[PDB]
């Protein structure tokens, strides 16, 4: 196994995948590292045996259709580890925690979203189609580039957010264009 968690690179009290070398913290893992379970399989290895067992769910898929599934437990899977993507990299930061927002010349969201929000309400199943979940993430970006307006710091959001649709368009199969 690695001696790094997967998602935030670092060391600590860390719970090893058994059929595949990742490692993970116990809440950087989604969801959360099941308590028992010998042996216990990670994320990243349930989403290869779901591609595995139906070669054709990688054909590609039109982003309305998907949008529109319900969140059985497929679905529920897929979010959590596109979820997960975003916080594997290092500028989820920023996104992490409840925001406050306090700067001359802007107002704040009518709704603020945040990941750990986000991933509440996939744990809490709170969701009913996957159009709930991509909205709210799409939302944490946009809420982002409209409050820092001209500064420069607006580039974090367009970061954070071309991870998240990149890897949306990976994990959900969506028909490639130019
Ligand atoms: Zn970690
Ligand atoms: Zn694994
Ligand atoms: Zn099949």
């Amino acid at each position: 196994n690695s001696n790094i968690c997967e998602v935030c690179n670092k060391w600590g009290r860390l719970f090893c995948c058994d059929t595949c070398p990742r490692s993970f913290h116990e809440h950087c893992h989604i969801p959360s590292v099941e308590a028992n379970k010998n042996p216990w399989s990670c994320i990243f290895c349930r989403i290869k045996t779901i591609q595995e067992r139906c070669p054709e769910s990688q054909s590609g898929h039109q982003e309305s259709e998907v949008l529109m599934r319900q969140m059985l437990p497929e679905e529920q899977l897929k979010c959590e580890f596109l979820l997960l993507k975003v916080y594997c990299d290092s500028k989820s930061c920023f996104f992490a925690s409840e925001p406050y927002y306090n700067r001359e010349g802007s107002q704040g969201p009518q709704k603020p979203m945040w990941l750990n929000k986000v991933k509440t309400s996939l744990n809490e199943q709170m969701y009913t189609r996957v159009e709930g979940f991509v909205q709210d993430m799409r939302l944490i970006f946009h809420n982002h580039k409209e409050f820092y307006r001209e500064d420069k710091f607006t580039r974090l959001g367009i970061q954070v957010q071309d991870i998240f649709e990149k890897n949306f368009r990976n994990i959900f199969a969506i028909q490639e264009t130019s």
